[PDB]
């Protein structure tokens, strides 16, 4: 049953509570709820997504940015970046899977294997991720000639139909440049290749959010409870240090009620909010909890540390012909290409947008258009690391988000971005794009030296919106990993984190589906007891 007002709930005791019904949370709730003996509560701050159509309908997605469905987290001033950047974060069931561009990717096997081998995450590798990626999808490419794909899973993945004439040409220009067409999600990582994406979206136009995919169909289920418009402010523990529940609130200035957990709590409030909530609950770097008068329950110096993203740049063009006026999601093509020899993963990616993207350029006096396209290079494995810290001990204050863009001491992320800009310029200048490529609007042909292009990037870069790493897994000996390999918070019991926070290292690709995968795994971990 769905509860929109906490007063209607008479039992606040549950076997499992899952906080935050986003990409991972929904999934873990949906899966845990499959044993009908066991009871499950899933608590989210945003509202229900059913009958909301700015959320349900994918081609509308961009309209959600900065709306009442976005938490809207601006960043701290940047040493070497764009101080006007906002990390949009969906606030609604399905979380960011309800506002994202639905671009769907298996993570590369070399990303996931490195979790175990390079980063201490025992049991986190491809053998583990592969049967789960399988389970979560109903993929168009399923067949005997692609047995790695699942055919009956909740999240519908479809191939984007190659209809955009500029899209098709951009590919033709890509071939001309040394970038072949590749199939996505075949099991073999794409290093140098490009194509129309797969997307997680149903036949009708409705996105395949983790809420549309996992929750909707189980709403009326006997053992499962959906609490929405409820915000968590604290986790609650024992003299034994077993997590017993969570305190939540009906409007911010309204009251505080406690749901209690017989078995476990799962935090799935994502890369920005999970570390906040843990710190408000006494779990983090001690000196920092001391700074704000939060009493320390566990000194865990790694909470809110290791913030990772895909920084994004942009290169904008005037179209010589008219652009498409309908799309799946306006960003239909992706391009991988290495900048360096010897990599088993591309260090550079570019999306293609059949629209302008003047979010960060307008305020800087760069001219625009209503008829053009964009090329958006991103660093797939940035070496900059940042933080999420508390602004105060007040749960209502937004956290301080400081990804510290382009601060890696080697100057690598800047170097990949500079090169990405150059490459996008190169792709567009190709003969298969003579009929389309017009005048370059930003940064404008004017900018040519490493130095000029750097300045443009520092001013005008965005994010692809993939913040991760902030409550990371790792070895049991590693003091700097808040979680052990089975997703349990150290120094406490009965508490696990399951969302983008847990990544020891970013993945190469748009991470949503990988986050959905993580929830699946956590579900399997929890329900493997025993
Ligand atoms: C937001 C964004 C991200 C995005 C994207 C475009 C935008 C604008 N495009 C993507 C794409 O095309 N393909 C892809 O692979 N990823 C894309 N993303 C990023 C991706 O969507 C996210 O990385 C992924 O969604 C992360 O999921 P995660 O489970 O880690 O976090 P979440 O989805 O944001 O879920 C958190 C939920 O919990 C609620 N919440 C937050 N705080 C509280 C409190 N205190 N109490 C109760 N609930 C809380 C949030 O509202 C959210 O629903």
């Amino acid at each position: 049953m769905h509860i929109d007002n906490i007063e209607n709930l008479s039992d606040r005791e549950f076997d499992y509570i899952v906080v935050g019904g986003g990409s991972a949370g929904a999934a873990v709730a949906a899966r845990l709820s499959e044993d009908p003996a066991v009871s499950v509560a899933l608590v989210e701050a945003g509202p229900d997504d059913r009958g909301v159509p700015e959320v349900l309908q994918l081609d509308r997605w961009m309209e959600l940015l900065e709306s009442g469905y976005d938490w809207d987290y601006p960043i701290e001033p940047q040493e070497n970046g764009n101080s006007f950047m906002r990390h949009a974060r969906a606030k609604v069931m399905g979380g960011c899977s309800s506002h994202n561009a639905c671009i769907a990717f298996w993570a590369p096997r070399e990303d996931l294997d490195e979790w175990e081998a390079k980063y201490g995450a025992t049991g986190w590798n491809a053998e583990a991720a592969w049967p789960l990626y399988k389970r979560l999808e109903t993929n168009e490419d399923a067949g005997p000639d692609a047995p790695h794909h699942g055919d009956s899973g909740p999240v519908h993945l479809m191939n984007v139909p190659p209809k955009d004439p500029t899209g098709v040409a951009l590919l033709d220009a890509c071939e001309q440049a040394g970038i072949p067409r590749a199939k996505f999600n075949t099991g073999t990582t794409v290093v140098n290749g490009a194509n129309f994406f797969q997307i997680n979206r149903r036949a009708d136009g409705t996105r395949s959010s983790s809420s549309v995919s996992y929750i909707h169909p189980i709403v009326e289920q006997e053992n499962f409870t959906l609490l929405t418009g409820l915000r968590a402010r604290q986790l609650v523990f024992d003299a034994d240090r077993r997590c017993t529940g969570v305190d939540i609130v009906d409007s911010a200035f309204g009251h505080t009620h406690r749901l209690t957990a017989r078995n476990e709590v799962v935090l799935s409030t994502g890369a920005i909010d999970t570390p906040k909530l843990l710190m408000l609950s006494g779990i983090g770097p001690a000196a920092h909890l001391a700074e704000h008068g939060i009493e320390v329950l566990v000194d865990s110096p790694g909470v809110g540390e290791h913030l990772q993203d895909h920084p994004e740049g942009v290169v904008q063009f005037e179209a010589k012909q008219p652009m498409v006026a309908e799309s799946t999601q306006w960003w239909e093509i992706g391009i991988f290409t290495p900048t360096e020899d010897g990599l088993d993963r591309p260090d550079l990616m570019m999306h293609y947008g059949s629209v302008p993207f003047d979010m960060n350029t307008l305020r800087h006096g760069y001219p625009t258009t209503e008829n053009g396209f964009s090329l958006t290079p991103n660093v797939t494995h940035a070496r900059s690391r940042g933080t999420v810290r508390l602004r105060s001990r007040d749960f209502r204050d937004k956290p301080m988000v400081d990804p510290r863009y382009f601060t890696d001491p080697e100057g690598h992320d800047m170097r990949v971005m500079v090169a990405g800009i150059r490459k996008a310029r190169e792709i567009a200048a190709q003969p298969a794009m003579a009929e389309w490529t017009g005048r370059e609007l930003s940064p404008g042909v004017e900018a040519q030296t490493d130095e000029e292009l750097q300045d443009y990037i520092r001013k005008t870069h965005n994010t692809v919106y993939h913040p991760v790493g902030t409550v990371r897994m790792g070895a049991v000996e590693d003091e700097m990993s808040p979680l052990d390999p089975e997703l349990r918070v150290k120094g406490v019991t009965g508490l696990r984190v399951a969302d983008a926070s847990v990544m020891p290292e970013h993945v190469t690709v748009n991470p949503n589906i990988t986050v959905m995968m993580i929830g699946e795994r956590c579900a399997d971990l929890i329900r493997s007891a025993r």
